[PDB]
């Protein structure tokens, strides 16, 4: 899981500081359970958007993991993640994360592809 | 068979200037994907919180969803990346994911 | 198996605006993909800068995500469309794609 790209979506409205504590945190949770350091961690965080879930518009939160390239990394990485969201007062099962892992050649950085 | 692009960054963009990004960025894809001009799909999101390496540096995320090879692709990062560090932003605070 | 639908439109919707949308189209996706509305997700992002065919003319893209065909998503496209298309969009200016 190289260049890993974390995109959040909420309906909770956050202050900036708050998003920037936000994506430093949740950044940090990704280097941290794919094992990669952060200067290859994206993180993008939008608030205030529409959503419901399961019918409801209660507090909840969407999220895409993306990578280079595991049933076992897969479910550290959802919990951990989750537990950012259920500290912060969202109910865990209105925490809906989304892995898409990717081919080297279908990754873009720096101008280039690693393929 | 419309190639979409969808674009995030942490930069803050005026009007004309998020015009004229979805004009000259659809512009790029048809053009390095053998599409004809305006047949593309340009979304773009300024504004949004974006931390790439820890540092919350001006910054940019994008789709690119196309029903694409190794070598387009490569040429695709090129012709994208270009148009953002023409336009201030650093070459390697750019990713772009293909679809 | 949890379907989401990930909306942005250049349109300007007010809060009841978004909060009817969401319900409608999650219905749509509950139908066309034969899953219970519990599993749904739906999220909607207005006022976004759009181009479709060269023209920043009112316009709205979706992305279904969705593990998994031809059929589902034929009927899945047409009943998004007509809800865009109801509430007062072109149907020419509706982008649809599809990720199993």
């Amino acid at each position: 899981g190289s260049m890993p790209a974390l995109v959040i979506k909420t309906n909770a409205k956050f202050t900036e500081e708050e998003k920037s504590k936000a994506t430093e945190e949740l950044g940090n949770i990704v280097s941290k359970v794919l094992g990669k350091p952060i200067s290859y961690v994206m993180v993008t965080l939008e608030d205030g958007v529409a959503v419901r879930f399961g019918g409801s518009d209660e507090k909840a939160a969407f999220m895409s993991l993306m990578s280079i390239g595991n049933r076992a990394v897969n479910k550290r990485a959802s919990a951990a993640l989750t537990k950012w969201f259920t500290d912060h007062g969202f109910q865990g099962d209105r925490i809906y994360i989304v892995f898409n892992p990717k081919s080297a050649e279908d990754w873009g950085f720096n101008g280039d592809t690693f393929a």
